């Protein structure tokens, strides 16, 4: 009955249009699985951007959310994936959080032939079956055959 | 010897690997640091096997876990994603953090720092600049955090 | 003849961005009387099962830039998209009208005068280039900016 | 062999170490073919960077060099290739300059399966034989079986 907490890491807060139009459908798909979504652009609405220390406070606030999530859902679109998202993904791998990756961007940005992206993004995923954690469309988030659903049900 | 994980995108180009990395390695070794540079350290991995990518990732993860600090080359627009994953690991594991950027361009989401604020989450609010190196010649500096960290 | 805008963007690469972000921009331009040439839609006819599809898309995009009246370049991202940048360089060298769009508040710059790499502004005047630089979809139809005046 | 003019577009001037160590070998490889190299970071050292209009002056100078060159030699390393290089490449394609591409970066940043990079970089290259204009190592620049050399001897 306690909802699992997902940190929703994305570059979508940087573009006015992307923040308005791309994130809400992703948040809704995750919430339809029963997830408690911590999305940092929304959770940092409160922070007083008129202070000189706002960037440091956002950094610490995001760090605490990653430490206290149960898993990360990392939007890794872009060439290359966003550096903020990557730092958060690294934190979550090191803290043994559950890892889920989302990329509906069909371009390749890779240093290898096994994975569609730089191999470091998959260090927290299994050698076999990592594709089950790798979502390629918003429509796929609901899938009972993929790893987010299975994680929530055991 | 304190151990530094030297994260960089410099293994990706023939020239960068042979020309850019050794000067940085030498500058760190001249401080008495044992340098763990992943492109060199994973040279014994068999790149004819399908699982080589997985083994590099696991080896890199273990080196981050076992290092004492990360020295992260964060050049580029934006910084390299593999360097960033490694930086994130190091922050979460409470490793010492040192950043290197001799790229004068800005790739930032704020005005306080020259780069995305998440890179500085493992550095102090005041004096983070002491951990931020902007030239190979500055690495040896007695007044910057790497030296103080070794002699502290 | 309606004026023709080549709408260059990285938005066709992401399924969601293609669906949600491009139609509002197309509509804002068309509401000004513009005929919009958006290459991901214009190249939909190409047979992507054939090995020459990438060459045919490149030549189609090149011809569209040659035949447009101006480019409206979505230069979001860190850095701006390389496909959009090649089209922009083409448009600049061909004396097409240049309009830039960035609603990404991040900075990817090599100078202090402009918010982006200085080469993106090579086709814009020294004074008043900000009039050609759009930072929101709402601002596209500003009767005070360069697109409206150009029309 | 003719002494043709090559605009050497690269991102290497942005990093102190790369400007010092990566750019001169490429300049020398081109000069070793008898080419007159126009390298913009060096060519704009004349400009007064204490004036507010220095960025405008560098852009116009670069634009003029692309107009007046015979070909571009574009260093298209990085994920993605550098945006200033890409604008210059676009200018050169539309001005029917000769086009030569250099990438010794072994990562892929591509939107297709025919080319190793975004297809727009190859719009001014032939459908068949574009590989002869595509260089993947400094040592290869001198090859008389590739298009730079043959362009000089025609």
């Amino acid at each position: 009955m306690k909802r699992k907490i997902i940190y929703l890491a994305s570059p979508y807060g940087f573009s006015q249009q992307q923040k308005t139009l791309l994130l809400p459908p992703i948040v809704r798909a995750l919430e339809a699985l029963g997830i408690e979504v911590w999305e940092p652009f929304a959770r940092n609405n409160q922070i007083d951007f008129s202070q000189a220390d706002w960037a440091y406070r956002v950094a610490q606030a995001d760090l605490q959310d990653v430490k206290n999530c149960d898993g990360i859902f990392a939007v890794v679109n872009g060439t290359p994936p966003d550096e903020g998202v990557m730092v958060a993904l690294g934190m979550a791998i090191a803290l043994n959080k559950a890892i889920f990756l989302f990329r509906d961007d069909f371009r390749r940005c890779s240093d290898n032939e096994r994975y569609p992206l730089n191999l470091m993004l998959f260090a927290g995923l299994p050698e076999i079956g990592w594709e089950n954690y790798y979502y390629t469309s918003v429509d796929e988030i609901q899938s009972h055959d993929k790893a987010l659903y299975k994680w929530l049900t055991g």
